[PDB]
C-alpha cells in the first residue's frame, strides 16, 4: 500500500512544516501573539482528514521522478508541496463550513463554531491559503518550477472559487428550488468545486516537480483527472446516502442541506408529477421522517442501480481514457488513483 | 494635481479591467451564471472610494520610468497593476466589514449585508483576491518583473491578515480590554494590517515595473513608506473624532467600534486612576452621551495638541528619512505622497 505506508512519512513531517511557519516569528516578536494564532489554525485544520490529496503529490512524485533524482532534498521538497495541497484544501473547509453554517467537520466541531473564534475564521482561512506560497517560496524558490507551481496553486483556487460561486448560485441556503439541478449545473459544479483541485493538482504538481512542464501532457493528465474527479464525487454522494457508516465513517447530510447531489439530480430525471412533489416537500428537511421519504423515493427510482450500472460504464471509460492518454507517463500514476476511488 | 487629472484615467480603465476578467466566459459558458456574479462583486467593491493606492502605482510609474519607455503598453500595464492594489483592497474590505460586523461601506450598505448575499460575501472576497493574479497573468506574463509582482502580491496579503490576526486580538469584539491597547501594539497592527499594502505596495509595485529590483533600493523606500504609513494611520485615527465631517465625509464609529485608536493609546498613557475609569465605561458604546464623555476625557488631557506636535514631528522625521533614503530614486516619488498624505 504505496499510501498507507508513505502516509506515515507524509504525516510526521507536518510538525516541520509548523516550525517552519511559526519560525518567522523569531526576528518579528512583534506579531508574536498572531504567529500563535497562526499555529493554533494550522494544528486544528490541517490535520484530522484523510490526506490523500497531500499524499498523491508524494507517491506521484516518485513514480514520475527517476530514483536517483529523488536526493533527500527533493523528497524534502515534494513532502512539501503535498502539504500545501493540504493547506489549500483547509483554507476551503473552513471558509465553506461557515459559509454552509456547518456544526461538524471531520467529526469535530468547525473551527468557526469554536468559542471566541466565530467570523475571526474568515482571516484564519486567508492565513492558511497565505501559507501556501510562503511554503513555495521557503523549499522551491530556486527550483526551475517554482513559477509553475504558484501558478497551479493560484489558478486551482481560482477554479475552485468559481465553482463554489456555481454551488452557493445553485443551492441557496434556505431556498429548495428543485429547478435549477440540471445535469449539467451539477457536471461544471463538481468539475470546479471539487475535480480540478482534488485530482488534477496534486498530479500536476508533481508533474511541474519532475520537470513534465510540457502543456500538451498536462491538458491529457487533465482529461483522465476530471473524469476520475467527476465520477469521485458522483460515488461521494451516492455514498452519502447508500453508503455504510461503519465503512464511510461518516453520516450523510446532502439531504438535509439541500444540497445539488447526483442523487437528486437523477430523481429529478425519472420522477413523475406526483414524486417531485414529495421531493419538493421533503428535501431539505431535517426532520427523519422527510429524510426517509426522499431515500425512499430514491429506492423506488432504483437509482442504486443506476449508479452501480455508472461505475462500470465510469470505470472501463476511465481505463480507456488512461490507456489513451497516459502516455508518456507511467500509466501507473492514474491506475493507482483508479484503484483508490473505485470501490 | 498629478492624482485629480490622472485620476479620470484610471478609473475609466476599470470598464476594461471588468471586460477582461469577464471574458472567460465565452469559452465556458458553464460558468456563465458564475461570472456574471464576479461581474457583480466587482462593480459593487471595487468602486466608490478614492483610489489612492491604486493611483499611486500609477503616479509613481511615470516618474519612475524614462518618457520614452512609457508606451502604450507599459502604461496599459500600470494602470491594471494599479487596479489589483485596488482588487487588494476590495478584498481585504469585504471581509473586513463582515468581520467586524459593520453596516455600511463607502456610505453604502456592506456588500455582504446585502439582502441575497450575506456569508457568500466570503467567496466573493476570495474572487477580488484571485482576480489580482489573474490580472497580472494577462498583462504582465511576459514582462521580467512577473514574479516580483507575484511575490508583492502575496506578501502584502499575508502581512495584512497577520495584521488583521492582531487587531482580532487585540480589540475582541464584544469584550472591552484597553489592558492591551499599548503603543507597541498600536504601531505593529498599524505596520502590518495598514502600512504595508497601502504605501509600501503601490511604489514597489512600480518600482518592479521600472526595473528596481534591487534589495537594497526596495529596503530604503519600505523605510520611508512604513514611517509615512505609520503617520497616516495615526492621522487617520485622530481625524475619525477631531476631523470635521463636512471635509472628511465620514463619521467617526472607532469609540464605538472600541477600536485600537492612537487616540485610546495616548488618552491610557495620560489617564489617571479616574479618568481610566471614565473610559473603561464609556469605550465601546453606542449611545452618543458615552461617546460624548470619551471625546471630553480627550480634549481635557489635550490629545488634540499632542497630535498637532506629532505631526509637525512626524514631517519633520520623514523629510529626513526621505533625504536620506530616498536617493537613487527621485525624490518626488516620496514628497508626492508626502503632500497628499499630510494635511
Ligand atoms: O480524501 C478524500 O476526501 C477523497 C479521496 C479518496 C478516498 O476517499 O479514497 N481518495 C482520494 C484520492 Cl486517491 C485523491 C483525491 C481525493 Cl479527494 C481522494
Ligand atoms: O447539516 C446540518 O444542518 C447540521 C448537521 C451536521 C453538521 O452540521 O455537522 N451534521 C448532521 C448530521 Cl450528522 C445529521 C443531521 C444534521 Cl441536521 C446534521
Ligand atoms: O485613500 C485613502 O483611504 C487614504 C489615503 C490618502 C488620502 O486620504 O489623501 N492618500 C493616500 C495615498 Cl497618497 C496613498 C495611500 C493611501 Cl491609503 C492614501
Ligand atoms: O459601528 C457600528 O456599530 C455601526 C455604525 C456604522 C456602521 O457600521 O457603518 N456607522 C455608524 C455611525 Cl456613522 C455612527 C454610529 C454607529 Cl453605531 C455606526
Amino acid at each position: 500500500d504505496v499510501y498507507a505506508q508513505e502516509k506515515q512519512d507524509f504525516v510526521q513531517h507536518f510538525s516541520q512544516i509548523v516550525r517552519v511557519l511559526t519560525e518567522d516569528e523569531m526576528g518579528h516578536p512583534e506579531i508574536g501573539d498572531a504567529i500563535a494564532r497562526l499555529k493554533e489554525v494550522l494544528e486544528y485544520n490541517a490535520i484530522g482528514g484523510k490526506y490523500n490529496r497531500g499524499l498523491t503529490v508524494v507517491v506521484a512524485f516518485r513514480e514520475l521522478v527517476e530514483p536517483r533524482k529523488q536526493d533527500a532534498d527533493s523528497l524534502q521538497r515534494a513532502w512539501t508541496v503535498g502539504w500545501c495541497v493540504e493547506l489549500l484544501q483547509a483554507f476551503f473547509l473552513v471558509a465553506d463550513d461557515i459559509m454552509d453554517s456547518s456544526l461538524t467537520r471531520r467529526g469535530q466541531i468547525c473551527w468557526y463554531q469554536k468559542p471566541g473564534v466565530g467570523l475571526d475564521a474568515i482571516n484564519d482561512a486567508n492565513l492558511l491559503e497565505a501559507c501556501i506560497y510562503r511554503l513555495l517560496k521557503l523549499y522551491c524558490r530556486e527550483q526551475p518550477y517554482y513559477l509553475n507551481l504558484i501558478e497551479l496553486f493560484l489558478q486551482s483556487s481560482y477554479q475552485t472559487e468559481i465553482g463554489q460561486t456555481l454551488d452557493l448560485l445553485t443551492a441557496p441556503q434556505g431556498n429548495v428550488d428543485l429547478v435549477r439541478f440540471t445535469e449539467k449545473r451539477y457536471k461544471s459544479i463538481v468539475k470546479y468545486k471539487t475535480a480540478f483541485y482534488s485530482f488534477y493538482l496534486p498530479i500536476a504538481a508533481a508533474m511541474y516537480m519532475a520537470g513534465i512542464d510540457g502543456e500538451k501532457e498536462h491538458a491529457n493528465a487533465k482529461k483522465i483527472l476530471l473524469e476520475m474527479g467527476e465520477f469521485f464525487q458522483i460515488q461521494d454522494d451516492y455514498l452519502d446516502l447508500f453508503g455504510d457508516p461503519s465503512v464511510t465513517g461518516k453520516i450523510g447530510t446532502d439531504i438535509q442541506d439541500n444540497k445539488c447531489s447526483w442523487l437528486v439530480v437523477q430523481c429529478l430525471q425519472r420522477a413523475t408529477p406526483e414524486q417531485y412533489q414529495i421531493l419538493k416537500e421533503n428535501y431539505g428537511q431535517k426532520e427523519a421522517e422527510k429524510v426517509a421519504r426522499v431515500k425512499a423515493l430514491y429506492e423506488e427510482l432504483d437509482l442504486p442501480a443506476v449508479f452501480l450500472q455508472y461505475e462500470e460504464d465510469s470505470y472501463s471509460h476511465i481505463m480507456a481514457l488512461i490507456e489513451q492518454y497516459a502516455a508518456p507517463l507511467p500509466p501507473a500514476v492514474f491506475l493507482g488513483l483508479a484503484r483508490k476511488i473505485y470501490k
